[PDB]
C-alpha cells in the first residue's frame, strides 16, 4: 500500500520538510533535481544542497519507516527540452545515468523519479526508452557493487496510456515500464481549468473522456500490472472567474483564471470557504467546488479523496500520491486517504 507525497523545494520558507506529517506516508519525494544541460551532471539547484541533504533525516524523525525518492525534471517546457536533447545523445545519457545514481546516494535517498512531460512524439518515446533501460541496468549494477538494496525507480505518467487519447502519436510501453520501474505516478488531474471558458471538475474520477478512471482503465487494458499504478490526487484546485455571479455550478460560463493564476492550494481553498465561499460536492464527477462572488474553484475535498482512495483499492492499484504536500498544511486530505486505505 503505497502512500506517496511530493514536497517541492520552492516551498521551503513557508513549508519546510519538518512540517510534513510523514506518519501519513510510505514514500516522500523531493521535487526537483535539475538535468543541468549540457553536461547532464544531475544536481539539486546550487544553493539548495543543505535542504536536499537534510530532507530524508528530517522526514524520517516522525516516521522512521518512511522512504524517500528524489525526482528529476518537472513539468514545463525547459525540462521537456532538456530531456529531448539528453535522450538523443548516448554520451549524455551515460553522464545522466551515472550522476543521477550518485545524487540519490549522496543525499541519502532510497530512489529516483523521472518527471518528463512528455515523451512524445514517437522519436522522443524511443529515446526515452533508451535512457530508462540504461538507468534500470545501472541501478542494478550499483546494487551489486555497493551491496545495498537497489534504488527505487519511478516516473510520472500522463493520466492516459496514450499520448494523446484524441490524437495518438505514441503511448507508454507498459511491459517495458513494469519490468524497469517499481511503479508509475499517474497524474490524474488538470483535466479542466482556466484554458476553458466553462467551469469543470479538474480531477474528475468519472463522468467525458478526461477522467481518472478512464485513464487508469487505459493503463490496465494495455497490460500494466495494477500494483504498478499509483493514483495521483491534487492538493490544489483549478480556479476561474465567473461570467455571471448567479451561474455558479459545473459548466458555468467563465472569463479567465481565478486566483492565483488559475490554481489555489487546498489550504487556501479552506480559507476561501471560511471567508464565505459555498462548498458543493459533485457526485457526478466525484469532486468538489466552491464559489463566492465571481470566483469559482474545483478541487478534491475530504469526501472525494476518500472515494478516490477507495476506488484505487477497488481497482487493485499500488496506492495513491499527492501533489503537493505543502498545499495542505494541516494534512487534512493525506489523513483521510491514509485512514481510507487502512
Ligand atoms: C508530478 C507532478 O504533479 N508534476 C507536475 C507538477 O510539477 C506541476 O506543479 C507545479 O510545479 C511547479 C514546479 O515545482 C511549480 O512552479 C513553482 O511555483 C512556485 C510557487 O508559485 C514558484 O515559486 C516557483 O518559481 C515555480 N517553479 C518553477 C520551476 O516554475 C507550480 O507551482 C506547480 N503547480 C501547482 C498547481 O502545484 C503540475 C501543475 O503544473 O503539473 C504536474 O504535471
Ligand atoms: C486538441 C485539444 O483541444 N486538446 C485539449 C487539451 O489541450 C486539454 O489538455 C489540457 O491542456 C491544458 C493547457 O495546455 C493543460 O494545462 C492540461 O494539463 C491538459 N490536460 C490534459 C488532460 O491533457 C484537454 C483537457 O482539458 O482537452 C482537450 O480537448
Amino acid at each position: 500500500a503505497l502512500k506517496v507525497g511530493f514536497w517541492p523545494a520552492y516551498s521551503v520558507s513557508e513549508f519546510p520538510p519538518s512540517k510534513i506529517n510523514s506518519r501519513l506516508f510510505t514514500h516522500l519525494y523531493y521535487a526537483f533535481a535539475e538535468l543541468n544541460a549540457p553536461t547532464f551532471e544531475v544536481r539539486v539547484p546550487p544553493g539548495s544542497e543543505k535542504t536536499a541533504e537534510d530532507f530524508t533525516p528530517t522526514v524520517r524523525r516522525l516516521n522512521p519507516s518512511v522512504k524517500t525518492l528524489i525526482s528529476i525534471g518537472g513539468g514545463g517546457s525547459e525540462v521537456r527540452d532538456n530531456f529531448a536533447k539528453l535522450n538523443s545523445d548516448a554520451s549524455a545519457r551515460q553522464r545522466f545515468v551515472k550522476s543521477s545514481i550518485a545524487l540519490a546516494r549522496r543525499y541519502g535517498f532510497h530512489g529516483l523519479d523521472l518527471d518528463y512531460e512528455y515523451p512524445e512524439p514517437q522519436l522522443e518515446m524511443e529515446n526515452f526508452v533508451k535512457l530508462v533501460s540504461e538507468l534500470t541496468a545501472a541501478i542494478r549494477e550499483e546494487a551489486r557493487t555497493s551491496g545495498k538494496p537497489r534504488l527505487l525507480l519511478t516516473e510520472a505518467v500522463y493520466f492516459h496510456q496514450k499520448l494523446f487519447p484524441w490524437e495518438v502519436v505514441t503511448e507508454y510501453p507498459v511491459q517495458f515500464i513494469a519490468a524497469g520501474l517499481d511503479w508509475v505516478n499517474v497524474m490524474a488531474y488538470d483535466f479542466h481549468g482556466s484554458w476553458e471558458n466553462f467551469t469543470g471538475a479538474p480531477a474528475a474520477l468519472r463522468d467525458s473522456k478526461f477522467t481518472a478512471s478512464v485513464g487508469i482503465e487505459s493503463f490496465l487494458a494495455a497490460g500494466m500490472p495494477p500494483e504498478k499504478l499509483v493514483l495521483g490526487i491534487p492538493l490544489f484546485g483549478r480556479s476561474w472567474l465567473l461570467k455571471n455571479n448567479n451561474e455558479v455550478g459545473i459548466g458555468a460560463p467563465a472569463v479567465g483564471a481565478g486566483p492565483v493564476d488559475g490554481a489555489l492550494s487546498f489550504s487556501e481553498i479552506q480559507n476561501f470557504i471560511r471567508g464565505g465561499a459555498r462548498e458543493v460536492f459533485d457526485t457526478t464527477t466525484v469532486s468538489a467546488y466552491a464559489y463566492k462572488d465571481n470566483v469559482w474553484v474545483g478541487y478534491d475535498n475530504q469526501q472525494s479523496v476518500a472515494l478516490k482512495v477507495q476506488y484505487a483499492k477497488e481497482k487493485r492499484l499500488g496506492g495513491y500520491f499527492f501533489w503537493s504536500v505543502n498545499q495542505d498544511i494541516d494534512a487534512i486530505l493525506p489523513k483521510i486517504a491514509s485512514d481510507t486505505w487502512g
